[PDB]
């Protein structure tokens, strides 16, 4: 039936939009293809950890996988599983694999919690049509507050065994003349201190993050979505996937929506219509809906920029072998706390986080997630045969990202007399993982496929709210930018359109 506003998805763009719609008195239905994660599983916990993966770890896969970088230690805990509506989806394209969350809260369920504002000078470079003053003076602070961003206690950080891995990379980087920065987070650092003291159930300190955190992490279900539900004007239907979007004759929108069970069985297909339609299905999901609608003729006035301008936020993973006198520890918090900021807006830029590893014994490995400035972009192209948007990205398109990461870490190796690991990402000698993405950005770029507030070009009352708006790169972990941009956009849309 009819609802005034529909929001597709329940990640960052969706959650901001639904809160503000509800507060404005607009009855809003959110449609989420994954589960509401609130039922204890066979171990009494909602989520599996990285040492005990099961069907809850994976969106419709028949075997668990090791976290990237840890196959050598964690393949031993992999098991065959039933295909199930689990929390983490590795989406495989021809030469790129994109990780995304599936559930009420989207990627906030599975992410590292790192809550970082981009450098203003870079924001100005990537989005020159947007007023940076309101973003930095109003919308970024609003987002940080609503998200419950907090900061690690520096004395605790210095002293705790759980961050030895971070201190080791800080020392090594320092010998190359590179400093580090603390990374704010939505994981409660006070709670984390009490975990280490044995006072509360462990999560970050029990090898949990990418399949969810049973404690500590303030995912969107606790923050924006709880507040949205609190307005009395927002409902969320789960295991409901939107498949098609059309314009009705009077200028509203109608959706076909499949309801499934957790085994993936089709229970029903529903029609849902609305006056205002907000896409928050992610870089992958929003872009797929729109390229499908254009190229199957249901939204024929979508422009040629729909699908274009995708990038992986320059994501590259690499690792260094430490000297035997610099062990990283058997006990590593699953939430990063430190990064190396070598980002100057040039093509050599790197913002690297010092990533923990879950093995739980000493390996001497330092792991890094590098964020780089690589101008290469991919395009999502609709395949009518399989009814899927295919990403056309090739691995050689990540060569500039690898080059920038390698230049930075070569400096660190030279200053320390260390070498890379070459064996963490498969049997072939490979020091730089260059075909994964945690931070997909673009496909429906702000000001290209949409106006400067995410209004889809060619259509009225049709909006995109999420990572698909961002032009391929933000130079830092992206969710704070997605949240702040969504605050700006929905506020303007409500004022002028609703
Ligand atoms: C997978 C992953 C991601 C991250 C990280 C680790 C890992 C392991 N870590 S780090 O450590 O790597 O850095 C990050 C971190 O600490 N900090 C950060 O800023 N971002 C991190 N990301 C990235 C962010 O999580 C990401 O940028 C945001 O979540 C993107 O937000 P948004 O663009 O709003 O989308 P979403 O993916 O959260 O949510 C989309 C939702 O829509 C659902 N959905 C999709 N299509 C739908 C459809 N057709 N019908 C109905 N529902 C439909 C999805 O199921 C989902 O819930």
């Amino acid at each position: 039936g009819y609802v005034p506003a529909v929001v597709i998805g329940t990640g960052y763009g969706a959650a901001v939009s639904a809160l503000r719609l509800g507060e404005a008195g607009v009855q809003t239905l959110m449609l989420e293809m994954g589960q509401l994660w609130n039922q204890p599983g066979p171990d009494g916990n909602i989520f599996c950890g990285m040492l005990n993966p099961d069907k809850r770890s994976s969106w419709f896969k028949n075997r668990t996988e090791a976290p990237l970088g840890s196959f050598l230690w964690l393949d031993v805990v992999n098991r065959n599983i039933d295909p199930y509506a689990g929390v983490l989806d590795r989406v495989n394209y021809d030469q790129m694999s994109v990780y995304v969350g599936r559930g009420v809260g989207g990627g906030s369920l599975v992410n590292g919690g790192m809550a970082v504002e981009p450098k203003r000078s870079y924001f100005e470079e990537i989005l020159p049509r947007v007023d940076s003053s309101e973003m930095y003076d109003r919308y970024f602070p609003r987002a940080n507050s609503m998200l419950r961003v907090n900061h690690i206690d520096t004395k605790w950080f210095e002293d705790t065994e759980w961050y030895k891995f971070a201190r080791v990379s800080r020392e090594q980087a320092g010998k190359a003349g590179l400093g580090t920065v603390f990374v704010p987070n939505v994981y409660d650092f006070g709670y984390m201190q009490r975990e280490a003291a044995g006072e509360v159930p462990k999560s970050a300190l029990a090898t949990e993050v990418i399949y969810g955190n049973n404690h500590g992490k303030q995912s969107l279900d606790k923050t924006y979505l709880a507040a949205a539900l609190g307005t009395g004007k927002v409902t969320i239907q789960t295991l409901h996937q939107v498949k098609t979007i059309r314009q009705t004759k009077d200028g509203g929108y109608a959706l076909t929506v499949e309801q499934k069970d957790t085994d993936g069985k089709l229970l029903a297909t529903k029609e849902i219509s609305c006056r205002y339609l907000f896409l928050g299905a992610g870089s992958l999901g929003s872009t797929e809906l729109l390229v499908r609608a254009r190229d199957t003729g249901t939204l024929p006035n979508l422009n040629s920029e729909v699908g274009a301008g995708w990038g992986p936020n320059g994501n590259i993973m690499t690792a260094r072998a430490n000297h035997m006198w610099n062990p990283t520890g058997a006990h590593q918090s699953s939430i990063p706390a430190l990064g190396i900021d070598a980002w100057d807006n040039s093509d050599s830029s790197v913002f690297a986080e010092i990533a923990p590893m879950p093995a739980g014994l000493e390996t001497w490995v330092s792991l890094y997630l590098a964020i780089t400035k690589n101008p290469q972009r991919g395009t999502f192209v609709y395949d009518a045969a399989t009814d899927r948007a295919k990403l056309n990205w090739t691995r050689d398109q990540n060569a500039p990202a690898v080059n920038a990461a390698k230049a930075l870490f070569d400096r660190i190796n030279k200053a320390n007399g260390t070498i890379y690991r070459y064996d963490l990402f498969g049997t072939q000698l490979k020091a730089f993982a260059d075909d994964f993405c945690y931070h997909p950005l673009g496909g429906c770029v702000l000001g290209k496929a949409t106006d400067d507030y995410g209004r889809v070009a060619g259509y009225k009352n049709l909006y995109v709210t999420d990572g698909s708006l961002i032009p391929g790169s933000v130079g830092v972990n992206p969710f704070v930018t997605i949240t702040a941009l969504a605050e700006r956009n929905v506020e303007r849309i409500i004022k002028q359109d609703v």
